[PDB]
């Protein structure tokens, strides 16, 4: 995005904080170089010249203007995408109700209820259930008075600029490259989920490729459907971005709401409103409030959806700014928000598509991050997607869904106080497709302490929910 005004403010949203990670018994054994992100800047782990504030923004270096020309091939890119989004998913897109917007819907998640409510409700010293009865999904006087504003297209705000506590790699940490969460007012997100939530939902229900989306996803059970599919193919390319979200243009951003939310698709109209609310915001960190054009606001209400939205068009885009006749059948491709994994029978150069995606003010790089850059032949067993590789299991003959050791590693080594019998088992999920005497060894700091799964429940589990049927085949014979 483009940073077009700073200016000083007399109301402090207070942006610091201590973090509530802390090591766990695994850290003494793994050693792992990652480490809680920097929260302060007296911290003392951040390098000389490192401005917290400034570092966290540096990421907005411009709002790319495209061309006419450019613009327009966008525009039916983002058509096309959307014609084939709504073709599989129908048009069932009206309105959630305010109910159902905070209760959520088979496949919307419901809403959180002691989260950040945003402004101005964190300076009164409001938090969301001040503001919202989350158990009888109702709202007050203050909502309901916002909601009117959304309605009447008359709605300002400003974000709430957040630090992520989370683990990064320590080179990360000590630049100061915390990342943040742009927490938008409650109202705000509660709006967004009435006006987009039943569509997020279809989205969700209807993963995988021919919709070119991840989102809402299992890997356990996805990743034999969506390795299969890329099996097929001749060529598979796994795509780095950097600064994905920040680098969002406002063209590409107004034309994409514009095409895919169209009242025609059945949308009410505020769904392309409310989403253009994001393309100039005002975000506020301390004393200061920094206006940016363009780039996606982070962690915000339907953020994976809308970026893999954009990644898929901007694949599309790519394509046909460089090769005559690209359709949506030339490549086949899947994303989760700046991750994507792409594949093809005819040998793309997309080492020749680096120009093109800089049009976008996109940078791609391979993720192997080999010499030369991006080359053919490639298939998806060598690519990772959502930090997971495409191994196949020797006892079934499926795909399964393998995390890098030290990644594991990395993330057993911290968590947050009281949470750790929870994550352990969330992260035996993660780490039995490792295989037994990996689980084994990862696991080894906490027997004793925790519940630890066994490495053979997790499997059987994990046989079923890939082929109920191939559960039940085994059972067929008596031993």
């Amino acid at each position: 995005g483009l940073i077009v005004d700073t200016r000083d403010v007399e109301e402090r949203v207070h942006v610091m904080r201590k973090t509530e990670l802390a090591p766990t018994v695994a850290h003494g054994v793994f050693n792992p170089e990652f480490g809680p992100a920097a929260l302060s800047n007296k911290d003392p782990r951040l390098n000389e010249g490192v401005v917290l504030d400034e570092v966290i923004f540096s990421k907005h270096k411009g709002d790319t203007k495209m061309s006419a020309e450019d613009k327009a091939l966008f525009r039916r890119c983002a058509a096309d995408y959307a014609s084939r989004l709504h073709s599989v998913l129908g048009t069932a897109n009206a309105p959630l109700s305010i109910y159902e917007a905070i209760k959520g819907v088979d496949g919307l998640d419901a809403m959180e209820p002691d989260t950040a409510p945003g402004l101005p409700w964190a300076l009164q010293g409001k938090r969301r259930g001040a503001l919202i009865d989350f158990e009888n999904g109702t709202v007050g006087p203050e909502v309901e008075a916002a909601l009117k504003l959304m309605e009447k297209r008359e709605y300002k705000f400003a974000c709430q600029t957040f630090l992520k506590d989370e683990i990064r790699p320590m080179e990360k940490v000590r630049a100061g490259k915390t990342r943040i969460v742009d927490v938008l007012p409650v109202e705000h997100i509660l709006y967004t989920r009435m006006m987009i939530g039943r569509f997020c939902a279809q989205m969700h229900s209807n993963n995988g490729p021919q919709i070119g989306s991840a989102v809402g996803c299992n890997p356990d059970v996805d990743w034999q459907r969506f390795g299969t599919h890329f099996a097929q193919y001749r060529n598979v390319w796994d795509v780095d971005y950097s600064a994905f979200d920040a680098n969002h243009c406002s063209d590409a951003m107004n034309i994409m709401f514009e095409e895919v939310f169209r009242t025609e698709f059945g949308f009410h109209p505020n769904a392309e409103w409310i989403l253009k609310t994001l393309v100039n915001t005002e975000h506020a960190y301390e004393n200061k409030r920094i206006t940016v054009e363009g780039g996606m606001p982070s962690g915000c209400s339907a953020t994976s959806i809308i970026n893999t939205i954009l990644n898929n068009i901007y694949v599309l885009y790519a394509l046909r700014r460089h090769y005559e006749g690209v359709e949506l059948d030339t490549y086949t491709m899947i994303s989760y928000g700046d991750d994507i994994v792409v594949a093809s029978d005819y040998d793309l150069d997309f080492e020749a598509l680096k120009p093109h995606f800089k049009s976008l003010g996109q940078t791609i790089t391979p993720a192997d991050k080999s010499d030369k850059g991006f080359v053919l032949g490639h298939s998806i067993t060598d690519v990772t997607f959502l930090k997971r590789h495409f191994h196949m299991d020797y006892g079934t003959g499926f795909y399964k869904p393998v995390m890098a050791s030290k990644t594991l590693e990395a993330i057993l080594s911290f968590a947050r106080r009281g949470t750790i019998q929870e994550k352990l088992i969330s992260v035996a999920g993660l780490a039995v497709h490792s295989g037994p005497d990996e689980y084994r060894r990862l696991f080894e700091p906490f027997q004793g302490l925790f519940e630890i799964p066994s490495y053979r429940s997790l499997y059987l589990r994990w046989v079923n929910a890939v082929c109920g049927d191939a559960a039940a085949a085994l059972e067929h014979h008596h031993h």
